[PDB]
This record gives C-alpha cells, sequence and structure tokens, in this order.
C-alpha cells in the first residue's frame, strides 16, 4: 500500500485519479497498490468534493500538511505550472516519492531547482509525458532499437489542437507567461519534444519560430466584457539538429481547426519509416524496405497482446486505448520503479532536459538563430 | 448519494472491464446516479475469488454465485460469466428482487432467453444487457442526428463485426466453440452486437435471411474435440419500418481485430462508423453546399452525448473502458430514479429470437419472420 | 504495327472516355500491339455526330452506325449507346466479322445478352464487354496475391457499388431509370461490375438471393414519370469453389460517388479495395511477424500488374482513363495475336445471367441457382 | 477553332505526360480554346526521334530543335528535356517569337532563370513553367475556399513533397544527382512543386530558414561518381503576407511515393490534402456547429473547379493526365485569347529565387530575405 497525496483535482484530477484506481486490475499481480489517501486543493470547499468525486479519503486545503504527513509515500503534482517547483522541492526534502505533471516548471532556471532537489535523493521521480507510453509509441520504441527501419534520418512531429481557436475563449492560467511559463511550447509542444528524445534522441541544436494569433482574450456575453493580454506563444515551430546527425522539425499549435487532440510523428530511417497519430492511437503505421517490391507499404498494426506493454491491457487489439490507458501506464512503471528501489524515464532529468531545449527554443525565435541545446550535465 | 451493492459473478474479462466500470464511473460522471460498491466477487473456486476480489477491488470474495443472491446486502447481480449460467443467475436474482446486468448474449437460445425475461417482465427491477458498444459516444451521436431528422428517413443499413482471433485452426476450442455452453459461435458473441446497434439506430427487425458457415471444424483442447458452431454468418434483413439491411459478422477474416462498424444510407445524409477507430463518427449531410459535400469526420467530446462525463477534448481517446463506464452510468441512472434501461431483459431477448430465426433461416435457406412480444 | 480502324457508335459520357483510350493507349504500351485509328463515330444525327467527331477526333461521322457495320475498312466496332441497342448493333457487327468491344451491361436481359453471345462465340473475332474496373491496376495485383496463394483459399467476399448522382428525387428521369431501355437500374449499370470483379477474383457464382429496392418512384421529366428499375440491389451468394459473399449496389447513398470496393478474406490473408482512392490496394498477410501484423497499404506502379505501360512511380496517379486505356491495350493485343479476351461476350452473358437470377430470387424472395452459360 | 502546331523537345517521361495532354485536352474541354497539333518531337538523335513520333502520335520527327524553333510554322514549343538546356531553347523560342511551356524547375540557377524571364517579359507570347500540381482540381477548390474567406485570414502553411524512388544506395547516379545538369536535388526537382502550391495558396514568401541534407553521397554509374546536390530539404517561411509555415521535401522516406501534401490553417477553418489521394480535398470549417464540426472528404467533380471539363462524377478518378491535360487547357485557352497564363516564366523565376534563398540559408545558418524578381 502506497499512499498518494495529489495536489490539485482539476481538467486532470480525473486521469489521475483514474490511474491509481484501475492501475492494479490491469497490471496484477500489482507491484504496490496505490492508495488515494489524500488530496489538496485550493479552497476546503473544493477539496472535499474533488475529495468525494475521485475517491480519496481525506482532503486539505493546504497541500503543505501532505508535505508534513510522514504516512504519505507519494506525492503527485497536478498545479498550474507556478507550483510545480515549490512543492517538488517541498516533497524532496521530506523524502517522498513524485509524480510532476508537465511542464516540470515554468523555465529551464526552475526546473533545474527540482532536478537539483531529486538528484541525490533515493526517491523515484516523473514527469507526466504519459503520451510516450501509448503501445503505439512503445511499439516504434520496439522496432527502431530492434534496427527494423536502420538509422534515423528524419524525424517529423506535430501537437495541433484548436480548443482555443476562438479569440472569445477565455484568458485562463494557460495564457499567462507569469503563470504558464509559455504557451503551446511549455503545455503541448513538450510532449512531442519528449517523443522526440525517447525515439531519435537528444537535441543538439534548434531554430524556431513563436506565434502568438490571438493577442487579447476575455478575462475569465460574447466576450464583450473586459479583456486581457496574452503574452504567450499560440504556435511555435522549430527545426532541430539531433546529436546523433539526424534532423528534423517540431510544430505545436492551439489555432488549427479540425486539429483536436493530433500528436503525431514521422520517423524516416534508411531501411523504414514510421507514422503514427494519437487521434488513431490504437494504430502505428510502419513501411519496411525489406518487403517484397510488389508488396511494400505502410502498415497499419493495431496495439493489443503481442505489443509492448499488451499483458496489462486488453485481450484484442482495436478492443480500444483511452487517455486513461496511457496514465494506468505510467502509474504501472512508477509504481513498479519504487517497489524494486529503482527509476523511471521520463524523469525529471528528463523535464529539465525538455525545459533546456524550451528555453533554446525562445532564444532562437528571439535571435532568430541556431541555438545549441545544453545537455542536463553541463 | 446512495451505496449500491454489487456482486459480480465472473472475474475473467468481463469481470475486469465491469469492476474497471464500477471504480471510474462516479469520477467520470459527477455527481453520480449512485456510487457502486463492489462487494462481493464471485469466481469458480475459492483461490480464484479471493485473487479476483484483491485485484479488482472487491470487498468480499465467494466461490458460490448462490451466496451473493441470498446476501440482502446486495442492490446489483453482474452476470459476467459463460453463456450457460446466465439464465439460472438472472431468475435467482430476479426471484430475489435484485437488480440485473448480464453479459450477452442474454442466453443460449431464445427459449431461455424467454425464461429470463419471464422473471423480470412483471417486476420493476432495473434489468439490462451489456450491449456496450451502442453507448460509444460516436454511437450515442449517430443516434442523435437520426433522431433529428438530419439524415432524413433510413432506407439501408450495413453492420459488421469481423475479429481474427481465431482465424488461426491451432487456436484451442474454449467454451465460445462448444454450442452447449455457448448456444451459437460469432452470431451470438458478436453479431449481437451488431444486432443491437441496429435496433438502436433502425428500429424492429421484421424478416431475415441467413447463411452461417464453419471454416475450422475441430481444434486441440494434442487431440483435437469438434467445433460445433458458427465461424461466420451473414444476414440480409428487413426492418419494421421498412428500411433494409445486412450484418455480417466472422472470426475468419485476417487483418481485422475489432471491427464493428455500420454505415446507414438515409433520403437526407449518411452516417458510417468503424469502432476500431471509435473516437470518430464520419457523417454526410445531403443539405451541404454542392461544392463542399461529403462525409466529415468528427471527434467525439464535451460537445457530444456523454461528453459531460468524459475528457475535456475530442481526441483526447475513447477506450473499450470508457463504453462500460457508460453504461454502469445509465444502469445506476435507472435504478437510482426508479427509471428502467435501454437495453433491457425484453432487448435481450428480442435479440435472442432474432439469432433463432438467423438459425432456422440458415437451415431452411428462407425468410423467416422474426417474433415480436 | 497494323493500323486498326475503329467505328465508335456513341458519343455520350462513354465516348469521350472511350476517345482517349484509342488516342492514348500506344503512347502507354509501346511498341504498341497495333495502332487504333479513330476512324468513323456514329450518332444519333448528323449534327451530333458530325460535332462528336471534331470533339473526339473522329476522320468521320455518320447519322447511320449500319453504314459502319457495311464498311469494309472498319476493323473493331465499338457500342457505348444505351443498353436497348448493344444487341442489334453487336450481332450485325459479327456478321460482317468486325472484332467488338460493348458497353456493359451487355444487353438488357438474359436472353438478349444470349443472342450477342451466340453470334459472335463460332467467329474468329475479338469480342469484349467493357468491365474496365477489373483492370484497375489495384485490382490486377489483388489477382496476383489470390493466384499465387498469398492469402491462401477464399472464404468469403464482399463487394459494393454505392453512388449518389441520383439520390435527389428532383433528379430528371433517364434512359437509366426505364426498364424498357436500361433493363435494370443499379443492377445492370452498376452492380455488374461488381459482379464481374467478384467473377475474376473469387469465380463463378452457384446461387444467389436478393432484394431489390426502388426508393424513388417517380421522377421529372412539372410532369412525372415512373421509375421502374430497382434502385438498389442486395445479394447473397454461393460461389461454386464454396466460398460465400454478398454485393450491394445502390443509386441512393448520400457521400458515395464511385464506390466500387471489396473485402476478400482468405485462410491466409485479406484484400481490401476501394476505387475512389483506386491508387492502392490493402493487403493483410497472416504471415506477418505477430508485433507487425496487419494491412498494407499498397499503392501501384511500375513492380505490379501493367506496371510497365503505366507511370514511372507509384501515386503519380492512375484516373479513370487509365482503366480504359490498359482495356484498349489488352482488346487491341487479342486482336493482333489472333487470341481472346477476357472478360469476352461470354464472360457478359454469364453476368446477365447472373442478373436475371438475382431479379427471379428477389420476385420469389428464394435461393435461384445461377445457370452456367 | 484555330489549330496550334507543337513542337515538343523530350520524349522521355514528361515527353509522354505532355503528348498526353495535347491528344486529349480538346475531349475534355470542348469546345476548346484551340486544337493542338503534334507536328514536331526533338530527340537527342534520329532514331529515338523518330521513335518517339510514333509513339506520341507526331507528325515530324527531328533530332535538332533549332529546327523546331526556326521553323516558321511551329506555334507552341513545349521544352521536356534535362534542366540544363531549358534556357538555351527557351531563349530561342522567345526570339522567335514562340508561345512556350517549359518544365520545372525554369533553369539550374537564378541567373539562369533571370535570362529566361528577361527572354519572354516583353514579347507578345504566352509563356508557362510546368507546375501541374496546382491544376489537380483538389487544389483549384482549395484556392477557392482561401479566395471567397471560407477559412478566414491564413495563419500556417505545411507542405511537403516525399519520395522513395532514389532511397536505395544502389540507385545509379542520373542526371536529377549532377549539379552541373540538375542545378538542385530534391529542392529543385519536387520542393519547386509545393513551393509553388504555398504561392498560389498563401502568397508570396518574404524570407526562408533551411537545412539541406544528402544521405547518399555516392551511387554506381564499381566506380561511384558523387552526388553533389541534395536529397532532401527543410526550410520555415515567412510569407509576406505574415503567415508562417514550412515546406520539406526528400527522396528518402520509405513508403512516401508521390506525397505531395499540404495542410493550411486559417482563423476560420483548415484545409488538407494529399496528391496520393488527389481526388480528396479536407475542409474543416469552424462555423460547423459544435456537435457536427470536422474535416469534410470533399470528392472532385462536376461542382468544383475545372469540373466541366473532366468526369461527370466525382472519384471516377483523376489521374496524372488530367493534371497536364488542364495545363494544356489554359495554356491555349490564353494564346486563343491573347492573354498570359499562371505560373509565367515570372513564376518559375520568382521560385527559382526562392531556391537560391535556401540554398544561402542553409549554407550561412541563417534567415534569407527572397528577392523579388
Ligand atoms: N496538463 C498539466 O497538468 C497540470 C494541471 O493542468 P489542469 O488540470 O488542466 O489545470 P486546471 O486549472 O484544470 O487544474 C488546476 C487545479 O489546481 C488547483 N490549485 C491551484 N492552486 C492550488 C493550491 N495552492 N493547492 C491545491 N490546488 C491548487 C486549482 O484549484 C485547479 O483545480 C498543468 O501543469 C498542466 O500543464
Ligand atoms: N462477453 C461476454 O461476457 C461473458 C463472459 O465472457 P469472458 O469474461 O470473455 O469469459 P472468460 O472465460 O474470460 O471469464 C468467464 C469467467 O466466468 C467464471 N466462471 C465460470 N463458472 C463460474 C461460476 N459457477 N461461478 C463464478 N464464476 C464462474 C470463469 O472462472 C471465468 O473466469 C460471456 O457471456 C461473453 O459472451
Ligand atoms: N456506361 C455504359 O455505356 C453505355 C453508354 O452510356 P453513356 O455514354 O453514359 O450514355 P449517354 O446517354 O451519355 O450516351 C449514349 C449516346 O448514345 C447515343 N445514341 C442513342 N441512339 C443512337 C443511335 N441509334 N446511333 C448512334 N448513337 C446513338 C446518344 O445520342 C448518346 O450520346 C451504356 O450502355 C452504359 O450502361
Ligand atoms: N519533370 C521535369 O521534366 C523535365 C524532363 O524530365 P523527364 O521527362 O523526367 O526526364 P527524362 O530523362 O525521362 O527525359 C528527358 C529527355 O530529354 C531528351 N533530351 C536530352 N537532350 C536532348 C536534346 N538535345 N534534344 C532533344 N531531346 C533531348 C532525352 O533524350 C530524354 O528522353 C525535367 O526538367 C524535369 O525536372
Ligand atoms: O491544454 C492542452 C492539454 O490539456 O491538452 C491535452 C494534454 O494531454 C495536456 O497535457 C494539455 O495540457
Ligand atoms: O469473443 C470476442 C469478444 O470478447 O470480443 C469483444 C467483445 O466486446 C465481446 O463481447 C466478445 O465476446
Ligand atoms: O450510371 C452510373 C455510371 O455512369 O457510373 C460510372 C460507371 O463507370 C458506369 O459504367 C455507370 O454507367
Ligand atoms: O524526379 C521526380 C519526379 O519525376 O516526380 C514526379 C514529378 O511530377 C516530377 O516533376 C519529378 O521530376
Amino acid at each position: 500500500n502506497l499512499n498518494v497525496g495529489l495536489i490539485g483535482g482539476g481538467f486532470m484530477g480525473k486521469a489521475h485519479s483514474l490511474a491509481y484506481a484501475a492501475m492494479p486490475m490491469f497490471f496484477w499481480p500489482a507491484p504496490a497498490l496505490p492508495v488515494r489517501k489524500v488530496i489538496a486543493e485550493a479552497n476546503p470547499e473544493l477539496a472535499a468534493e474533488a475529495a468525494r468525486r475521485f475517491g480519496f479519503e481525506n482532503s486539505t486545503s493546504d497541500w503543505r500538511s501532505i508535505i508534513d504527513d510522514p504516512d504519505i509515500h507519494v506525492v503527485d503534482i497536478a498545479t498550474p505550472n507556478h507550483l510545480h517547483a515549490e512543492i517538488a522541492i517541498a516533497a524532496a526534502e521530506a523524502g517522498k516519492h513524485i509524480i510532476c505533471e508537465k511542464p516540470l516548471a515554468r523555465t529551464g532556471e526552475e526546473s533545474k531547482a527540482m532536478y537539483d532537489a531529486v538528484k541525490d535523493k533515493n526517491i523515484v521521480h516523473m514527469v507526466a509525458f504519459n503520451y510516450r507510453r501509448t503501445p503505439a509509441v512503445a511499439l516504434a520504441k520496439k522496432y527502431i532499437e530492434e534496427g527494423a527501419i536502420g538509422r534515423i534520418l528524419s524525424f517529423r512531429g506535430t501537437y495541433l489542437q484548436d480548443w482555443s481557436a476562438d479569440p472569445n475563449s477565455p484568458l485562463s492560467w494557460r495564457f499567462q507567461k507569469s503563470i504558464a511559463g509559455s504557451g503551446a511550447l511549455g503545455d503541448i509542444a513538450t510532449h512531442v519534444i519528449d517523443m522526440a528524445r525517447y525515439l531519435v534522441g537528444e537535441f543538439s541544436a534548434v531554430n524556431a519560430v513563436l506565434s502568438t494569433w490571438i493577442p487579447e482574450r476575455p478575462l475569465q456575453r460574447g466576450g464583450e466584457g473586459p479583456k486581457g493580454p496574452v503574452d504567450v506563444d499560440d504556435e511555435v515551430m522549430t527545426m532541430i539538429r539531433f546529436a546523433n546527425g539526424a534532423v528534423g522539425s517540431v510544430e505545436a499549435t492551439r489555432n488549427a481547426h479540425g486539429r483536436n487532440n493530433y500528436i503525431t510523428f514521422e520517423i524516416h530511417g534508411t531501411e523504414g519509416s514510421i507514422v503514427f497519430n494519437y487521434e488513431r492511437r490504437d494504430e502505428l503505421q510502419v513501411a519496411f524496405a525489406s518487403d517484397q517490391a510488389d508488396r511494400r507499404g505502410f502498415r497499419t498494426v493495431y496495439t493489443g497482446p503481442a505489443h509492448p506493454y499488451g499483458e496489462g491491457l486488453w485481450p484484442i487489439p482495436a478492443l480500444g486505448i483511452g487517455y486513461g490507458e496511457t496514465k494506468i501506464i505510467e502509474a504501472h512503471d512508477f509504481f513498479k520503479a519504487i517497489a524494486e528501489g529503482g527509476s523511471v524515464s521520463p524523469s525529471f532529468a528528463d523535464g529539465y532536459q525538455v525545459a533546456l531545449i524550451d528555453d533554446a527554443i525562445v532564444e532562437s525565435a528571439a535571435k532568430e538563430s541556431w541555438v545549441d541545446v545544453p545537455q542536463i550535465s553541463a
């Protein structure tokens, strides 16, 4: 039994709480049993209502009381980006295992403080880049590590969304630099960057453009009310030189009508190619050069028992993977590392590396030039 | 929020999906209609049961399902056993005044299904058959468009359920291949999902005309035993409202994993669904300007049926679990409100009568009228 | 390389596609089996014929097709008229020893189709029925995979041809909606293409069981006339080799434009084709390693059947024209080599017997065995 | 109706596609703006030339293209040679007062391209560069939507041209891999097509920032000559109208055959195009009701741009040739009407300047402003 203190029970609250409720039913025997012990929220009534909805034993309106609670094994940080650092540093000092939502923090420097706080402790630390644990993405990693597409030449990744494509969508914390740190870059590009690091390798250099299409939004009517500035990017595109000599690019936007949760990649290798589209996340597309010339092309592979993580999921391909299975796989690996005194990827080290890439992107965009990405060891 | 005590019978594949639905439903749909309590799970022996209770988070286990029926604390009996026990268990649970959700097919034959229906038809317990796929948000969305008149009158329906998990002859002779236990093969096991969908979206069947096929007549248990059910079924349909259609299901379609689909042609539009891409509904409106007319791919989210209880954006991703969660939500809403739910044992029994008429039709090679109730 | 003088009868829609094939075939398949010469075009009146000749690039026009039959320098007669003139023209052409390509359906009925077959069967002429879609390179590729055993033995076939050009009841009556001219509706006009494909890929039909529907029974000529043909056909099929299948065609599927498709299940793999994306063939091989198994999207080009005569890279793009070019190539090659071509009038006539059996089946609501030729 | 004598120079791949367009264009677009006469074809030697004339239906053949330029009765010169002869031939044709269509890229460099523009800009001749993919009906439909305001103001554009025909390093060192003949590799050969599409749909390029890659730096011809061009290009783009975007082209993407695509994001909708499925345009309108928004798959036909000249229903099927036919139609219409055509040598030259800016950008690793013609 590992006791979880969840901090924040907003748009993501449902997903985390599901992972903890469900993970043992999927991956059994379970290394440990997550217990939804206590949830913190911004005020006591909120916290109590969240605790009822998500099935937590206890509620608090002061997250510090979770840190000081010696019966709490795991702190799950699901607040806006401005509290990630302070909470994680307090939990690390109290010897807690930590899972933290992305982006790790607002900036590279702030993410550095979080990494520095966990680097030397005997705790499992994880950043919530859940999409790399889509079974189709794990499958792409398997094909690549096997050599089945040869050496990687080129990588394309997108994260295209449209939930704020209407300028009357309100000025939430995601549009305020002081809370979020960045816009599309921090909130969604980081997921793609993580996939790139996972599947291709480390970034050597970036060259980017940041765009804001909608500079003002209604404060939280038809947006006739008072308005505030958007001082973050709506959109980012960046070219990439990988340390291993592959090239690529990443594009993310909040302003692509028709695109809902369109995290995709295309990878070209010397002996084949892989395509993935999270809107059809059950599928991975793979083209092998070795196929006979008259029957050569992308195969649509549906993930199931035969594919990574399949032993813990559904008994046939296409029974259907949702967002929740990715969080379950995430929790499985997290609790497994804890139970075995091991560690998981992506960790705060990966979180910090992504934050350094983001800083380099921002700097590249500002100077209109190639910027070298520092590795976390510098 | 009242607690509703669930006794689950069966801890295999559906046991897990059902258990997830009970653990997750209030998280999803809040405030919840009622709070499910995983109170007792029954399994075939004490060690399995005990193991299952720990896996699925049930307060108690038992190796005798009758212990659940006789427990006055139990509000809900959830039948997730193979098809041969559905009837006994449901009839006992009804006689004890418990709400019932039963896996599909309702029972092995129409006659057996009739007994289950008769045991509930004069009561006001909530009774449900688990045709969960009609509660895919995309399918609910299709129902919405249809009921709105957005595709006009329905002319024609095509439904499939194509699978391949047993397309290898070396796949062994499980209960699903033995008539005595299953009642039928593809027909009972998967075509019923599609028949339900047709009843939900189009309306009642009037007549059927079918062909049943068995491609792999024996399988390993070393020694082998015979397959005495269908591997595949196809049937033409005359709907009571004058529409026409067909349904095809198979276990022998390489490349097809969980390919439950439909295509509907209305006088003012068409709708296409593919469960292997379940987040999508395809809809073509005749009313589109002539230079921008065609199927639009609609991803389900907050704006679509059940969207308030699901994920905050379209394509964050619906899997199998969400269908079972929505099923549980509705079942519990019926119980908390003293209402009924669709599909009920009435629906389950109507489907069993459609299956018998398909079998009869195939044997006689003629159209068979479907008995109504 | 001989010149072969073509006399084309009819200059409507198919006149254009036919004329392109004669103009283009040697550009594609070089050295060409022979050089088509667009010698004379017949149309319904002098002005129409002369205009057709200018547009389609024919040396001569006439308003009297018989003058083409009587011309000793015409080698090929190409029948592109409505269905009611196919038989008199083909029979006259056959009596004059001309090679003949005839549009589908071969004629209005089995009986009428039989008279055309009988007129050619004992002559040393090349006779062809223009089921061009089987010569989509993707469909030829499907045949190659099947012939090689690469999907094993065929269990099951599904074929469609869904259209919507007359889905609006305000679309006017044409000969296509008149039994006396067309012989049948969707059945003759489009399901024949699917039936041909089934015969090509799977084999001969043993029996059929069908339903014919008419959805829009009158159309504007304010005056209206009757539609006395089917808008829609569905049929189950028993194939002589023991496979089963079904075909469905309709004029009344909003969003479906030229949706000729098939899905074939074999013991070792599956093939799926969709003509709206004709460049593609989908194939699933059971032999793929278990973690990399499913449908491959194969784009046709140089490596695939007919690829030497087409574009130098896959997906440079096949349209309707290329199908008629390949058709013309094979036709002229047969003439040059003193051979036969498939599908011939024998094939045309078999399809007309399949159509007759489908119509009889729907009338009687029973299985009807398909006569062999 | 004027008959215009065409002198075609080159009988390779584009020679054939061009010939097809001249044979077919009047059949498609009738009454035609003018009738092309395939008068003379030039090839590298008399044997090739005469065989090309027999194959492509040309009346005369020559081994010397200058005798086409010097022939007073040739009205149109069509340049379908490799990139090294474009400028010489075009400048000669311009001076002889001929109308000119020239294959892409316009020439090997900015300066060569300039001399071609300078030679035609002040003459009363029609000049055209053969960026045929912008006349895919789907791309013309995209243009229509954009110019109507149906997707609002354009924010962002993504374009690709992914191929794999030389992904194998044993594929030989043809002219396309030799800088002194081609000028550049993927950039000039295929990125230019996407750069044209971007200019047509979005607007002029302001600046580029690029990376060029060579993956296979040597090829067979025992000895291996260097590949001294790019295999792949990627570039970011600032558009003069304030939109942003990127283009990526490669010869080294296994599974990608002729994958010229774009995605455009406007303030009120999005458009997506894939030439491997060229019959389709995908469009998402923000104006759709919240429960039925998404990309519509629109199949091009009579209702869409150029539809009057093409096939009578959507998805009868557009191939490569129809793009060349539309190109020829508009070229001949400009000549008949004393107009100009788009894209002209002005456009060809502007694309060559963009290519040079990309090359400069890659070498300097910095943003380069695109010079205006
Ligand atoms: O705001 C966009 C968002 O909710 O989109 C879905 C992603 O999974 C999540 O991390 C991200 O914050
Ligand atoms: O046997 C196949 C099966 O498990 O496939 C998945 C279906 O959801 C289920 O009802 C069915 O029994
Ligand atoms: O009328 C439908 C039709 O034109 O559709 C297109 C087919 O190619 C043709 O044979 C058929 O007659
Ligand atoms: O070399 C590749 C190529 O042939 O691919 C097809 C394009 O249409 C053409 O312009 C281009 O040169």
